[PDB]
């Protein structure tokens, strides 16, 4: 009865029922059957394990766990750890290490200084030294992971100590996992909130810019009630899409710095130009809705609300800074503004018309489909297949992703899932895995570009093996298209050796992995393939040839 | 004319003609056409780029370069960096970073503290701060990389500084070291003479040769020493081929798994009567450990390395000679010029056991056995290669230790695998690097289903570059090595940690534009190997295998 | 108009009027007259600068600043930074660095990797890279220093950039937090309520109060709670004085040395019948550890802190309230509003014992006893000081623990010592900081010969600033605490590790321009103290002492 047992048992005390990973030779010390109610989920690559855990933690709000072996195991996991640190999710990352008496980093076979490597990108990082302490290390790891900004905690596990029963006896203390993320709270935040209320009092066209920390705080219903009473528009970051329902009159959409260039439309100006008060509710610069994006048209005042002290005063100096829990802010604000009447909201119908026009695009293109037509087809079938307020569209990283941000349906919080802070290509499959496990009876669609999908396509076999009924659409232009865009922005020409691929047949790729698939080259074929996939009761992949036709000169907002 | 040009131009001065990588949004600052003579090689994942650079550097003995974007780019590359630090290769690893005025690690979009992450696994790690200094940073990175123990140097490149011409005026000589700079102790000559005196007294000495001897350029000299004094040469995994196949002093490679695989007292046969072990170019990371040769009688040891001993807790040689390996061997030649040849000890029972595995004529109900697969590969490699040429590459897994024991190596680095880092997925990138380094030689890759599929997407890269690599994927629907360890530790398995469903590697290969076939016995496999070797295009062969391992024979692993 | 001006002007925006330090060659880039309202305070050693800033910050509750040159300036300062990080104090530590283009750690003259060295002992550590950004770096430094656990932030300043005006134009509000930003867990009110229920069922609860309680502004509220429900108050070292001297609920301070010093079961008396320990503002660094209150019957514990518990291996409170201390007390007042007062437990045998030490009328054959020294200081402090005023500061050593038990404190931080870091030499800088923070109050310092002499040169600083600190040096020609530990460990002494020759601290003080005198008994000490306190100038009193300690009485020190 060993530290491996005490580890798994403590994870389970904190609510963990899955460990995602790839096990190495430390399997001599840990089987993963030692504790009832916690199971191992084997992936093809450690990145997939880390991202699956991150996303399951995002949707559940609870700590999750991933696992890798020593040396290159841990480095592979680290892109998953980086996802969690920048996207903000409470993940406990565990990795084996050389036997304790034999830890000579860069000299012992497969021995790296794991704590030193991972500490700069984590909330907490430690190496196990005395077997019975694994219980308290897991606790301190959860404590740090569950403190805003939420993130991963790392424990390195020498194989000998993992397999040792020394000092381990037969009654664990309470787990005490925080109910929601712990935050910081400034003395005088109430006064700061009252000052925000006095700015709202004077403002003609205020907006709420809502980030993910608002969702983690459990402040979505309260934010919606505030917005509906006062008629304040809600604009979101990528992953706060769906904090209001599709079709809500105050759902002004998500912002991406790519939107003007993709739409050939003055979208940032339409969204922000007449606004005089910006309330960034749960603001986090990592989500990449930056101040320069809303600094359009008239002079604005700003209110920051966050459970963290402002880490970027060089970039964002709010007029009023409210450092407190988002939900506590909103409840205090409701009281302070109870007597206020509703604003006249500003008009963004021209932007909505442009977006709708992209989605309805009936044209046939000689090349492949256009990504907006692809997403419109996914929206239609997602709306049919999901219960109201259910379903998840997942997006990998690429140019197409920002079409996702503009165009994808999101009918609940995290109804559109992508990596905002880290943005590693290959995110899509592990995120779909985590989303489908978190929402076992909801339809899960994934969209991925060819570049990023193939960076991590081997975990198609994991999808087959777990029998997760994800429907994947691969938009293929034999290019790292986003990168060709940047080549042209910077130098007004391409260089193919740095962005171009040959042909991959993703349909046949999927089927090699035991996932049924098909090709679709227009709206009719794509709708039929999506409807088949959604009813299949099994995973399904759809390859769609696309092209972009981008305007390099239209992307000045990215600077 | 920017820091992007000055960077590429400086890599070029140091002999670099290729940069492997995946380019991100730093493409706005660097195109990779700025300098004639340097081409970008685009991979599917940054790990492949790092490993291909590592292997190219190992075979050429010259610094090579790899490239990633900021954030997750850099962390993906880091497994490649880890490969180069533990396997010892001079790689210049480069990665973009957020704009300089906007570097707030873990707060800015995609922004990680790259230097802090990479420093503990590199020789040198720095962030560019003033554009014109990129030239001297590349020089300092080459310097630290080409100092033993050789390894990767890292430079982080803010996108704005990378695309800037501030302070760049329109170059000093490069002075690239021809071989790695080494550590030399005062009095190493005296230590070398004490080593000669132990050799005089010893009846059955052995030379245990590591890759550092190859880097030093000491292969012919070691061979002439060994031949004159009749001293057996035993190698690490990648020092296989320092003697030709069939040379009588070629006593084979060592691996900790050899007794369990052979079901034979192989370490005791190799080492029991030996009274003096000379570890020439010793490196613990290669995983030929002291406990493996400490069989039978007590032995004296001589360590020879261009580094100070980092592991006195594990290895305390009787004589420690800290110097360049070639310098040691030339001094030792003089000190031993008058010695009589030794009576070398007998390992024929081990040789017969290995030969018997290679000639195994049984048909199993399962699939093939891995020793039969490699026998077939050795046969075809000998047909297709000129003498002293050809590379067999191995990915990581249980099958890899069969490669150590059984795979043909007819030159230095004729059998390539990752000994220090041993990341699964190594195979494809290592075969790419190997084939580019030896453009007219046959390159065969053996990989397991577990590791192969961890990095199988760069099959497309092989098709795109049209490198005629022949890959054999030995598939048991399992992380086999790991099931073995489950059984060593607990005398049973647990499938959810090691078992996969079916992957059709034949169809996977063809999805990527690589012709492929399935082979289930020797006849089919020999034909597929011969078709692939003469194809003039990449080819893949999936072979079903099983291991049927005996957990109790693997005590040397602890 | 330069980054030096911008740095000082921004410190001034955050309320800073003094910068303590030693200036090196960066004086070519900063004079310290660029901004009216900020004066430089030159010390003899950088440790003194850091501690003075630390103590000024503790008493004022506002961020303070210290300064050192590159290289050894910065390493000398770092013991001050460590003081601030372990004692919890908001200090902005500033150190110069080599010119930016010439930063090569361990190669350039006086060039150390300052940020890497200080980062592990600070809230925030950064190197200036673009002159105009010094404004936002100061803000980020203040932000991180004024977040619990409060501590120091470090900015390294390359001398070229410090002296550059590039990008500085001729200003946003500073927004300095009035009290520390704290961590608050969702549900803390439910945990508070669960603590109220424990209080209801408890017969003998106690409040154990640490310094975080004082930073929160929670002293009046804690006093009102304790008096209404008749709950005794026990303190850490620097939380002495949260109740006036004489108050019936003032159960004194705890030190792990108290049993050995008093030769009495003091911890047993304090805690044996207690059934509920509320550690209000708990911080393990202060060194009141759970093993100290774990005496007699089983106890339940409530932790209240504006931090998540960093030490669950050592302390697992039955109820953990993570919130601001004042907020806790105010919610706790409400939940317990209708509760009946408790019967407080009896510790008169401990009070009687402490009072016995203070009144000890014997004149000993060798030196005075430290309890007699402190009794004398207490008597004169009470005469010299207005009610609720005065500070006694203690350096580190065996005598310091007599300070903890015996020294009078009639206000919060009326007894100051370093509880977290406990560097010897602390006394002088702490008294400088204390006297400057309380310019019209008497400030007495007690230090031992070992610690005092470790930092005695800053006597010149006290003379130069004309701060009327009265210092008492208790001299036994020994690092006495350490001789204690030699005996605890091995039951004997080893003099080469602990014994000094004679130092005439009277003559040493007068060499620095500070009047002084020797006192060897109560009469002489009282006369010297009363003179010192009315002198209007610094004064130093040397007292010979001895301990005659009993090694077996100190088992609580585990
Ligand atoms: C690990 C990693 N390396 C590099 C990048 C830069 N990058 C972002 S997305 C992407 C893929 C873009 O190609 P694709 O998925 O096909 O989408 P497309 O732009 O063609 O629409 C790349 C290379 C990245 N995001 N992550
Ligand atoms: C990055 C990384 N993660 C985990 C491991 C542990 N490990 C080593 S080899 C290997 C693959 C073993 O399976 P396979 O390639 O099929 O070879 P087999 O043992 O079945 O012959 C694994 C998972 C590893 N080497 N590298
Ligand atoms: C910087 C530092 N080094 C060493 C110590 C260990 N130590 C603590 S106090 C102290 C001084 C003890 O001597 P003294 O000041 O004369 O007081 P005494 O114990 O004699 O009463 C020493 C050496 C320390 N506290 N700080
Ligand atoms: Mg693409
Ligand atoms: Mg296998
Ligand atoms: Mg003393």
């Amino acid at each position: 009865p060993t530290a491996a047992h005490a580890l798994l048992s403590r994870l389970r005390d904190h609510g963990v029922g899955k460990v995602f990973g790839v096990v190495g030779r430390e399997a001599a010390s840990i089987l993963f059957d030692e504790v009832e109610g916690i199971d191992f989920v084997l992936t093809r690559h450690e990145f997939t394990a880390g991202v699956a855990a991150d996303v399951l933690a995002r949707i559940t709000g609870r700590p999750q766990a991933c696992w890798a072996t020593l040396g290159p195991g841990m480095t592979n996991l680290s892109t998953g750890i980086a996802t969690s640190v920048l996207d903000r999710s409470p993940v406990i990352a565990l990795a084996a290490q050389s036997e304790s008496h034999d830890i000579f980093p860069n000299d012992t076979h497969q021995c790296l200084d794991s704590v030193a490597i991972v500490a700069p990108m984590s909330k907490y990082a430690v190496e196990l030294q005395r077997p019975h302490e694994i219980t308290d290390l897991v606790d301190s790891a959860v404590n740090a992971a569950m403190t805003e900004p939420v993130g991963p905690s790392f424990i390195s596990l020498p194989v000998d100590l993992l397999g040792s029963s020394e000092g381990i006896d037969t009654p664990n203390p309470p787990a005490n996992t925080p109910a929601k993320p712990v935050g910081v709270v400034a003395d005088g935040w109430q006064k700061a909130a009252d000052q925000a209320a006095a700015l709202l009092a004077e403002a003609k066209h205020p907006v709420l810019v809502v980030g993910a920390a608002a969702i983690r705080s459990g402040a979505v219903p309260a934010i919606r009630a505030l917005a509906e009473r006062l008629n304040i528009p809600v604009i979101t970051t990528y992953i706060a899409k769906g904090v209001l329902p599709v079709g809500h009159e105050l759902n002004y959409g998500a912002v991406t710095g790519y939107m003007d260039g993709i739409l050939n439309f003055p979208a940032l100006q339409t969204m922000f130009a007449p606004v005089d008060l910006v309330l960034t509710v749960g603001y986090d610069y990592a989500e990449d809705l930056r101040p320069s994006m809303w600094q359009k048209g008239i002079e604005k005042k700003t209110v920051r609300i966050s459970p963290t002290v402002n880490p970027i005063p060089r970039v964002y100096r709010p007029d009023v800074d409210v450092v407190t829990d988002v939900l506590a802010f909103v409840e205090h604000f409701e009281t302070a503004t109870a007597s206020f009447g509703a604003k006249q909201r500003h008009d963004i119908e021209p932007l909505r018309a442009r977006i709708a026009e992209f989605l309805a695009d009936p044209e046939t293109y000689e090349d492949g489909m256009r990504v907006h037509q692809v997403i419109d087809s996914m929206n239609t079938v997602m709306e049919e297949a999901a219960e109201p307020g259910e379903g998840t569209i997942v997006s990998d990283i690429g140019f197409f992703r920002h079409y996702g941000v503009l165009f994808a349906r999101a009918d609940q919080p995290f109804g559109f899932l992508t990596s905002a802070g880290c943005s590693s290509f290959g995110y899509g499959i592990p995120a779909a895995i985590g989303a489908q496990m978190a929402r076992p009876d909801q339809p899960t669609f994934l969209i991925a570009g060819d570049g990023g999908f193939h960076s991590n396509s081997s975990d198609l076999e994991t999808i087959a093996r777990l029998n997760l009924p994800i429907v994947t659409v691969v938009v293929n232009n034999d290019t790292n298209g986003l990168i060709e865009l940047y080549q042209n922005i910077g130098h007004h020409r391409s260089h193919d050796p740095a962005v171009k691929f040959g042909g991959v047949d993703f349909v046949a790729l999927a089927e090699a992995n035991g996932v049924d698939a098909t090709r679709a080259t227009n709206r009719e074929e794509l709708l039929a393939a999506l409807r088949k996939g959604a009813e299949l009761g099994r995973p399904f992949l759809i390859e769609v040839p696309v092209n972009y036709d981008f305007q390099p000169g239209g992307f000045g907002a990215l600077s």
